[PDB]
Parts: structure tokens; sequence; C-alpha cells
């Protein structure tokens, strides 16, 4: 994978290029490897020197430099997308002067030594290309064991205050914003979270679930509560729903007006897992795989190697048998004086975990994988 480094200015500084500049402000606290490789970019090509003015990260560099108290800057484009969480119009107020491509090795998915491994589903608060970044709204990890037959589905609220992986630095902030970093902060944090090895992981967003709805003829459910979604468009009645693709989002989607809010929410998306995976495992469905994955593979990514689904889906072709799903939740309380390591200016609402849901949480993923 791709990002840059660079040397920003404020859009009308007098500034236009890097030899006009001794020192930059950077967050060499956290970032110091991708920092120092820049500037060592910079002496190599433009033979220019620059000390640092270490900021505490680059969201206080951004407010430095916004505040003239800086002339320049060094941006991660990466942590860009968290100064856009305070400052929606950053990009209008800077200009760059020098960029510097880098790429990261990526993780590869870790292949199970037994019958049990773990998927992470996280669903993303946007529609269009499966490339736009957004938070991670949906964060569920499926439990698999092949040879039990049985999955169980735990959902971490998408507000739960958990330290966050990689480009979080390890400090607590709500779960969602994982996804800001990229997915392999997600996959990290929850790893860390339940002390588990996550094999695998689904990347998708509201474009690609309505996409996936509609390949599959729409989804079953049996609903529990009465409720409305989307401003009132859709109703769901008490009782066994089919769920096309806009109707299946709507449903997805709803929390204000549910009995339990958002850990209905959770409970309706576990629902709608479950239904996605009855049609994906007919004959019909199974045989047709590679059209699947051929309709499906713009808007939806996964590191779930070829290899790996040739194989998951021939085993289940040939055994046929459902899986038996169970669901839980991790729990907390809710609160608004925590606060966020990606927006520390706004009191958020963040959900403290409970340690004991947590124990009972962890509990379970090791009672499912070993049998
Ligand atoms: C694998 C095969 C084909 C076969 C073998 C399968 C087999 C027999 C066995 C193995 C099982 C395996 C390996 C796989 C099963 C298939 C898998 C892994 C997944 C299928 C399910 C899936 C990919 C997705 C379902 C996810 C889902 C419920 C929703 C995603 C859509 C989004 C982005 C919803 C956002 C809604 C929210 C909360 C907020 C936005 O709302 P907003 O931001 O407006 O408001 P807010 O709230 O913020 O205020």
């Amino acid at each position: 994978s791709e990002y840059s480094l660079s040397v920003a200015v404020l859009a009308d500084s007098e500034i236009e290029n890097v030899t006009q500049l001794t020192s930059v402000t950077a967050p060499t606290g956290t970032d110091n490897e991708n920092i120092q490789k820049l500037l060592a970019d910079i002496k190599s090509s433009q033979n220019t020197d620059l000390t640092v003015n270490q900021s505490s990260s680059y969201l206080a560099a951004y407010k430095s430099l916004i505040a003239g108290e800086t002339k320049a800057i060094v941006l991660n484009s990466v942590f860009e997308n968290i100064i856009e969480l305070e400052y929606p119009d950053y990009a209008s107020k800077i200009k760059k002067i020098y960029t510097k491509g880098f790429t990261k090795k990526v993780e590869a998915p870790k292949t199970s030594k037994n019958q049990s491994f773990n998927i992470y589903v996280s669903g993303i608060d946007t529609y269009g290309p499966i490339s736009s970044v957004s938070r991670s709204d949906v964060n569920i990890l499926m439990t698999v064991n092949r040879d039990t037959k049985k999955i169980l589905l735990t959902t971490t609220p998408r507000d739960a205050y958990v330290p966050i992986a990689d480009g979080g630095n390890n400090q607590k902030d709500k779960l969602t914003h994982a996804g800001i970093y990229g997915v392999d902060s997600s996959i990290h944090t929850l790893e860390n979270l339940y002390g588990v090895d996550i094999n695998y992981y689904v990347r998708l967003n509201f474009t690609s679930f309505l996409k996936m709805i509609d390949l599959l003829g729409g989804v079953d459910v049996h609903n529990d509560q009465e409720f409305s979604a989307l401003h009132g468009k859709f109703h769901f009645p008490v009782g066994n729903v089919h769920l096309d693709s806009e109707q299946a989002l709507g449903f997805v989607r709803e929390r204000y007006s549910l009995a339990d809010g958002d850990r209905d929410r959770g409970r309706n998306q576990q629902k709608v897992i479950v239904a996605i995976l009855q049609k994906l495992t007919s004959t019909e469905a199974l045989k047709n795989y590679s059209t699947i994955i051929n309709s499906l593979q713009d808007s939806i990514q996964t590191n779930v190697p070829l290899e790996t689904m040739i194989n998951l889906v021939n085993a289940q072709l040939e055994s046929g048998g459902n899986y038996k799903v169970n669901s839980q939740d991790l729990k907390g309380t809710g609160r608004m004086d925590l606060p966020s390591y990606a927006m520390p200016d706004s009191n958020l609402y963040v959900m403290e975990i409970d340690d004991s849901s947590l124990a009972v949480v962890k509990a379970a993923i090791q009672d499912v994988m070993e049998g």
C-alpha cells in the first residue's frame, strides 16, 4: 500500500520550495521513521538540512501552521484524513511544496493451523468507490469453526473506547476512528482488545452492500420489533421480512427509535450477516462463486486468498450442512467526558468498556475456536 509525506505551507505563502526553509514542524515523537526518511530524501535531492520543531501530532502541526506559529509543516497523507475531522476545509488552506511517495508492506493473511479462523467485517459509512476513506461503523468479528460448524458473531460498538493500534498510537478513542487510519488499524485494534488472531478481513461500504444484496436476490430475516428506517420510508413489522437492497440498508442503519438503540442495530446487522450467509451458501451461489467475485470485486476489499475461497466453497459444496450462528456484543457505559485521540478539541460520545462483558466476550470466542 501507498502513502506520502509532504512539506506543506499556507496556500498564499511566499515560500515556493524547500530550500527556502530552515526548519519544519513535525510530530517526531510519534511518526519519526517516516519523517526522517522525508528529511533524508530532502537532503539527498536538494542538499538542504532542516531542523524539526516537534509537534505533539499532525493535527497540532496543522494548528500551528494556520495560527502562523510555524511557516512549514510535514504532513503524512494518512493523518490528513484525521485532520479533516476537526478541519474539514484543511486541503483548501494549504499548498504542498515537496512530496515523497512511500509504500508499506501489506501484512499477509494468517492461515489457521486448525479448523477455526476469524474474519473481521468492516462496514464503511460512505457511498461510492470502495477506496473512499471513512470511519468504520460496522465492526463484526466472525469466529468460524469448520469442525463443529459453529459461527460466533461478536459486534463491538463503533463508539467503543479502545486503544487504537498503528496510526492511533495505542491511545484510546472510539473504534470507528480506526477505520480512518486503515483496515490494518481496525484489525490490530480488535486483535489487541480480544487477544485473538484475525485471519482475514472484508471491507465494504454502503454502495458495496447494496450491490451485494441485489446480486443475491435480497435477504430474509425475522424481525423482532416493529420499526421504521430512513426518515420513515421503510416500515418493518414483527415477523418474517424480505429485504431488497435499499430496505436492507435501512434495516441495518436505524438506531434511535430501537428499544435498545445502537445495541439493537448491531443485532440487526448480525441478522443480516446470517441472512447473507444463507444466500452465499446456497448451491447456486456456491457454484457461481466466480461470478459473485467478478461482480463484487470492484466494490468489496478482502485479503482472503483466492486459494482459500476455492477451498471453503468446494468444501461446502461437497459437505453441505448449515452453520449454527450465535451472536454477542461488547457492553459498556456511554460517556461524553473522555478525550478522543483523533478529535481532542471535540466532546464526543464514547462507550467505556465493561470489564466483565469483555471477559465474557473473550471466553466465548475461545470456546468457539477450541470446539
Ligand atoms: C464465502 C463464501 C461465498 C462461502 C463459504 C461460506 C461458508 C460455508 C463458511 C465460512 C463463512 C465465511 C468464511 C464467510 C461468510 C461471508 C462473510 C465473511 C460476510 C458476509 C457478510 C458481509 C460481507 C457484510 C454484512 C455487513 C453489514 C451488516 C453491513 C455493511 C454495510 C454498512 C457499511 C452499514 C453501515 C451501517 C451503519 C452502522 C452506519 C452508517 O450510518 P450513519 O453514518 O448515516 O449514521 P450514524 O449511526 O453514524 O449516526
